[PDB]
């Protein structure tokens, strides 16, 4: 068995990409990569496509749960909100990669104990203004699963506490932190 199976994940997850184009809707602009659900197709498809910090700013990868479009709108995240890296301009050398793959493994690893099941997908924006990398949960109203989430997630990073991190519902985003850690 061992010898020739492919590990299977927790979760399917499909990856979408995101580019800035003003002939067309936001919606329009998101389109589907793939999906896959063994540890093995996860980085055949990571060792395949560009790293973040190489794409032309305007563009986003977005990794989320078979099934939850990586939108505001999706009745698993329209009650939810995120956590959210904000990098400055010279991050985009030292940190943007290395935090979003180790955000990728958060998610396909379900690292968050319980609360895995709380996560929804993340979301890393390359801007020329400061890039963003972001954690989505489905209910900015379950205290105990954000904030050990967003604990978790601060460690897993190695952000020292000299930072703080906020979350903010995507209620509040589509017109505010709720907790900091
Ligand atoms: C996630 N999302 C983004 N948009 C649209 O895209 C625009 C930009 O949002 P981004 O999340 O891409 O963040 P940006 O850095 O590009 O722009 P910021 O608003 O943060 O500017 P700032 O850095 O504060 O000066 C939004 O204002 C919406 O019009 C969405 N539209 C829908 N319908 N659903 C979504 O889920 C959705």
């Amino acid at each position: 068995p061992e010898h020739y199976i492919k590990h299977p994940l927790q979760n399917r997850w499909a990856l979408w990409f995101f580019k800035n184009d003003k002939s067309k809707t936001w919606q329009a602009n998101l389109r589907l990569i793939s999906k896959f659900d063994t540890v093995e197709d996860f980085w055949a498809l990571y060792n395949h496509i560009q790293l973040s910090s190489n794409l032309m700013p305007g563009c986003d990868y977005s990794l989320f749960k078979d099934g939850i479009e990586p939108m505001w709108e999706d009745e698993k995240n329209k009650r939810g909100g995120r956590w959210l890296i904000t990098l400055n301009k010279q991050q985009r050398r030292s940190d943007l990669d290395r935090f979003w793959l180790e955000t990728l493994l958060c998610l396909i690893g379900e690292s968050f104990d319980d609360y895995s099941d709380d996560v929804c997908g993340a979301v890393v924006n390359v801007r020329a203004k400061g890039d963003k990398i972001a954690i989505w949960t489905t209910e900015c109203e379950n205290r105990d699963a954000v904030t050990h989430i967003g604990r978790v997630y601060k460690e897993r990073l190695g952000l020292p506490p000299k930072i703080v991190i906020g979350y903010q519902s995507h209620a509040d985003t589509a017109t505010k932190n709720r907790f900091v850690v």
